[PDB]
């Protein structure tokens, strides 16, 4: 069923992806690299005292605080959903090998018995209504760019001035590039305007992953993570193999002279892709106005801030179903990209813009280094973008693509299994739009709160409620998938956007509360994804600009967890045992140093201003800006703090660009 073409780095097609500069050339050739992360300034993730600490703490917390999750996956009591062994990884050392990204997910979807298009006309109207409501009356805003982010293919620039020039040029030339693509002249669009080429595959660490302690043997077992070899990836699974990657860390002693304590493993590695910036800029210029619309007009379903903001909505429900989606990005359907594009054309969107958007979701992928002596291969031909990878992580609108798919998928699930009496309200496009507009504002007896693959489905009192309970039972039974679109199940320990829904004896949403996940505090404090990057002078460009600041927001973020105090005391006791120092004093010193350093970056902050004007969100984001890419948005952050992390292209340039894209 057609193998994807593959080109080695030596091939002209791969050489054309990398500009004639040191950074781009280094990116093309970069071999497999691994090493201990600098967890905190002067502390490596493999430091013997640190691993001793992690061993004692993970064992103690699991012992004293076993998971309190009922038969229906509802969290109660202590607010704990699993063991605490997830911290037991040699951070910076990945599992081997990482996966080769699947060039086509068509067979993957078909074999999982998932649909190759909307099943019914109702579903087709709902997906199309989502496009109409999300992309209609948009207002232009400046194009915001993350400081220190790469432009990837072909320049690999990290310079803000260069990135602004690239983005401004992209907005000027997007029309000419899109029109070339409409003529099938992809090579010309890429050669002239750097719009096309490929995604650059970077493998990111998932610092904590499931580990269990086998009571029979007293030995730890890491969760097997399936990976595709090159043959499997190019054939979409027709040939080659899907096998468990090796998380065994024994090798670190032999290779690096690192002592590996019992039950410590190599980290899970996830594919992540970096888009060609010239192609992403015109997409981002439309994506941000879309987010502003859905987070304002449809704030009920889409705008999530605090645990109390979520709680106010959920408390009004008679039933709350916390869903789980299996491997969302890889299963994301190309038919949805095509349906979205077709609908945007029907709405009157510039055909050249729609073509750029379509192309961004079919683009080839350049594989770097999944393992030693592997990689440096382009999958797919940039002259005719035709890949079906699912949803590329570095595409300019990935969050919206997952949100569009999932929001409709969950609504269809509620219609099919609980509310057939609402089907008569969805007869054509105008009625589909009116119904969806009402549903997304939380005005119907069936409701939802969602973001990409995370959601909580609700039922108020009414005709759909009884069906809601049967659907929940069907999910518990786990024999039948309730959706034709994606693999849906219930979450084992229901949570929404980091906050655990803590139920009491009644097991009803009315008396349930949202609390911070204590395991996430431990993940963030002891297993960060990145090192401190102490060599990167400009802190605003680091992956973790001000790690010390997270101490100041900790009580606000995690204080509501039933075992908050217990965990902090266990940390103090274990850190004393391992380092002969106070963890609290260590964090207070880091908080002081980072507070002082922060004022250098904030124009409004005097030489020793303090954190007085900053919110807990501001502090969590300054310690981890990745939270601004999956948890929160621009409007949730103070303006003076957003400026530390982002820079923008003027609204004058974007306003002119947006006028040319949008209908009449
Ligand atoms: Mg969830």
């Amino acid at each position: 069923p057609r193998r994807a073409p593959a080109f080695p780095l030596s091939d002209i097609k791969a050489q054309m992806l990398f500009a004639n500069n040191i950074k781009a050339q280094q990116a093309s050739k970069r071999s497999f690299k691994e090493g201990a992360i600098e967890t905190y300034e002067g502390l490596l993730s493999v430091d013997p005292r640190f691993l001793s600490f992690k061993n004692e703490l993970s064992r103690y917390l699991t012992d004293h605080f076993p998971a309190n999750v009922d038969e229906y996956g509802r969290v109660y009591g202590n607010g704990v959903r699993t063991n605490f062994f997830g911290m037991r990884h040699m951070n910076g050392f990945p599992m081997i090998p990482a996966t080769w990204p699947l060039a086509s997910n068509l067979k993957k979807r078909a074999d999982a018995d998932l649909a190759d298009g909307p099943v019914s006309e109702r579903d087709n109207l709902l997906f199309r209504a989502a496009v109409r409501l999300m992309f209609s009356d948009l207002e232009p805003v400046p194009l915001k760019i993350r400081k220190g982010s790469s432009t990837c293919i072909p320049y690999f620039s990290n310079d803000m001035g260069t990135k602004i020039e690239i983005a401004e040029r992209a907005l000027e030339k997007a029309e000419e590039a899109g029109n070339l693509m409409l003529q099938g002249k992809f090579d010309d669009a890429y050669q002239l305007h750097q719009m096309g080429g490929a995604y650059y595959v970077v493998y990111r660490a998932q610092s904590t992953d499931a580990i269990t302690l086998d009571p029979k043997t007293g030995k730890f077992v890491s969760k097997d993570r399936m990976v595709a070899d090159f043959e499997y990836a190019v054939t979409g699974g027709e040939q080659g193999s899907l096998f468990a990657a090796s998380k065994d860390a024994s090798r670190l002693k032999e290779q690096y002279g690192i002592d590996v304590p019992d039950g410590f493993f190599c980290e899970r590695r996830r594919t992540a892709m970096g888009g060609p910036f010239a192609l992403n800029a015109p997409i981002m210029a439309v994506a941000q106005p879309v987010r502003n619309k859905i987070y304002s007009k449809y704030a009920y379903t889409f705008h999530h801030t605090t645990r109390l903001n979520k709680e106010e909505k959920v408390k009004e429900w008679s039933l709350c179903v916390a869903t789980d989606v299996s491997d969302h990005d890889t299963f994301w359907p190309g038919w949805l990209r095509d349906l979205i594009c077709d609908e945007l054309l029907n709405m009157g969107y510039a055909p050249w813009w729609v073509k750029l958007f379509e192309t961004s979701l079919k683009l080839p992928v350049y594989v770097g280094a999944p393992a030693p002596e592997q990689g440096h291969t382009l999958l797919g031909d940039p002259s005719n973008p035709d890949l079906e990878v699912g949803l590329s992580s570095g595409q300019g609108a990935t969050d919206l693509m997952g949100t569009l798919l999932m929001s409709i998928t969950y609504l269809v699930m509620q219609l099919d299994h609980t509310a057939p009496h609402l089907n008569s309200r969805i007869k054509d496009m105008p009625s589909a739009c009116r119904f969806l507009d009402s549903y997304w504002q939380g005005h119907e007896e069936i409701r939802q709160i969602s973001k990409s693959d995370d959601a909580m489905l609700g039922w108020t009192k009414g005709r759909a409620l009884v069906g809601g309970h049967r659907l929940f039972e069907m999910l518990k039974e786990g024999k039948v998938n309730p959706s034709p679109y994606m693999k849906i199940s219930y979450e084992h320990g229901g949570a929404f956007l980091g906050d655990i829904l803590l139920y009491d004896s009644r097991r009803e949403p009315g008396s349930a509360i949202f609390v911070g996940n204590i395991n996430s505090m431990l993940n963030n404090q002891f297993s960060p994804e990145y090192g401190v990057q102490s060599g990167v002078r400009d802190r605003s460009k680091r992956k973790r600009p001000f790690p010390g600041l997270a101490w100041a927001s900790m009580k606000d973020t995690y204080g509501a967890c039933p075992i908050y105090s217990d965990v902090l005391e266990a940390i103090e006791r274990c850190w004393w045992n391992a380092f002969g120092e106070s963890y609290r004093a260590y964090r207070e010193d880091m908080l002081k140093r980072d507070t002082l350093e922060l004022s250098r970056y904030v124009a409004s902050m005097a030489r020793q201003a303090g954190l007085a004007e900053l919110t807990p969100i501001d502090l969590e984001v300054l310690a981890d800006p990745n939270k601004l890419q999956y948890k929160w948005t621009q409007a949730d952050v103070s303006a003076n703090i957003h400026e530390v992390l982002m820079h923008g292209v003027s609204v004058e340039k974007t306003e002119r660009f947006l006028r040319s894209v949008m209908p009449r």
